């Protein structure tokens, strides 16, 4: 489904093919901080490049993911996790990207990355991963 | 005052370092067509990749200068050639370039790039360049 121009670009923003399609993942305290799901201004603005990059190759359907580790109760952490990536799609719906093409999913604790038993690995798992589907 | 990663937007645009910085003219036919000032549809989403690449890459002050042939009178030329620059321009606004680092001109027919007595040589004159100053 997609063209060589827009593997290059998903390629060039660090994205990596993966079983749901090229994704790219973002770190939580980088783009919240001590935020809940407020993003820090600079990291709004990081997401506005990220966003325009894709439209100015017509990748214009995305899909956010909000993960969260282990850390807390499982029903706030899903909630947080369906909310941070909520305000990554705001970012994307006002850069331009269609509002109908974006699907927005928390994911809470259930997909980690890395293992919940260290710091590093918790802090992995805190991530909002940006999707474009690869069909 | 550009990084190498903005030159190779740029460069990827088709432009090249002239005078008022890094050039790329964007032909007049494909832009408007049989149209005054009113974009073709198809020209106008072109336009909105170009402020987004620009965008995405931090480049968020360009200069958009019309450009007519020889072919009528010289004040109206003018004028269609200021027109055009500005539908230019609201394209880049609204795909997220600040108003206030948009400049617009409108050469009419006096910075010629090509002859005027040829029909394709009017057309190459009959542009909006889109530049970046460095």
């Amino acid at each position: 489904g997609l063209s060589a121009e827009q593997i290059a670009v998903l390629q060039e923003q660090g994205s990596e093919l993966r079983d749901e399609g090229w994704e790219f993942g973002m770190s939580s305290k980088v783009l919240f901080g001590n935020n809940l799901d407020r993003l820090n201004p600079d990291s709004r603005n990081t997401l506005t490049k990220i966003a325009r990059a894709l439209l100015a190759v017509d990748i214009d359907k995305v899909r956010l993911e909000g993960h969260t580790d282990n850390y807390g109760d499982e029903g706030y952490n899903q909630k947080l996790s369906e909310r941070r990536a909520e305000s990554v799609a705001a970012v994307f719906r006002e850069a331009g990207m269609p509002a109908a093409n974006i699907e927005v999913r928390g994911l809470g604790m259930s997909k980690p990355v890395a293992d919940n038993k260290t710091r590093a690995g918790r802090s992995e798992n805190r991530r909002v991963a940006i999707i474009v589907p690869a069909e």
